[PDB]
DNA sequence: TTGACTCTCTTAA
DNA sequence: GAGAGTCA
DNA sequence: TTGACTCTCTTAA
DNA sequence: GAGAGTCA
């Protein structure tokens, strides 16, 4: 809600729900042939989810606190970072999983940016294979490799130059 | 429907139309702190667009012939792979900017890809920067970069660990 | 047969 | 990647 | 108040 | 990144 308390409270609260989810271990590439190990806290599959947590999607929910007697409503992953500035060079910011595991609500496998930021990561090299992001990658993208593509740029004539 | 013969002369007539766009040169990053040159091949901002072209989204053009009193029609980038595979692993192909320069008609400019394949080259090192795409970048991509994330991975209490 | 507009749709963050 | 409404 | 559902929306390829 | 309709 409005107060910095108020939302201090709603950032602890949702912390200690969240960290009462199972801790799954997921063995991920980092780029370089190297591997590492992430820790996630997974919201369940199904209700119940735990305190103020309810699902709007497949693989979206939000974290719901009553305060002054009045509902206040969240997306699940942006509670952490409510006392942050909501946009960045007029763009919306985001909820971003470093871990690509949506399900996952370790803050700590979370970041705050821009939507092309956020679908950037997911062709990442990895924090071993040269990724440049300022908050570093987590992990390789799950798409960065050579992809599978059918055709490459032709011409049947001569009326082009690259 | 079409033969072969058909579909190779839809794109010889797209090629000899495309070919008399407007040829802009423009100074790209290829990556590794190297600059290349790109001639993208330009449809008009406004119409007449050229023979056969037809405007029907603010960045999104189709190409239609009538043969044989039959009106036929094609996104204006996908003339050049209708010879080719449209879906490849359960995913539709898709044309892709190789220079990123949506208006650019340049079949030298495009491949045929996943849209996944295709998106993730906004974020690519580039030709001289690291690219691992089987059909290379031609240059770097617009997006490629340390990002500008707002707020990284962060608790308040000690629930979590990474 | 053609041009210049109109509309809605797909995907996965 | 989001916001908001309907019920119990 | 809290839970468990429902719906549609945003973005930029 | 797409397909399809209307009108003259
Ligand atoms: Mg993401
Ligand atoms: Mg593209
Ligand atoms: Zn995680
Ligand atoms: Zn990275
Ligand atoms: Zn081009
Ligand atoms: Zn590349």
């Amino acid at each position: 809600a409005l107060t910095n308390a108020q939302i201090l409270a709603v950032i602890d609260s949702w912390e200690e729900t969240v960290g009462q989810f199972p801790v799954i271990t997921h063995h991920v590439p980092l780029g370089g042939g190297l591997q590492g190990t992430l820790h996630c806290y997974e919201i369940p599959l199904a209700a119940p989810y735990g305190v103020g947590f309810a699902k709007n999607g497949p693989t979206r929910w939000q974290y719901k606190r009553t305060i002054n007697q009045v509902v206040h409503r969240w997306g699940s992953h942006t509670v952490p970072f409510l006392l942050e500035p909501d946009n960045i060079n007029g763009k919306t910011c985001t909820a971003s999983h470093l871990c690509h595991n949506t399900r996952c609500h370790n803050p700590l496998h979370l970041c705050w940016e821009s939507l092309d930021d956020n679908k950037g990561r997911n062709w990442c090299p990895g924090p071993n294979g040269g990724c440049v992001h300022a908050v570093v990658c987590l992990r390789q993208g799950p798409l960065y490799g050579p992809g599978a593509t059918v055709a490459g740029p032709q011409q049947r004539g001569s009326h082009f130059v690259v």
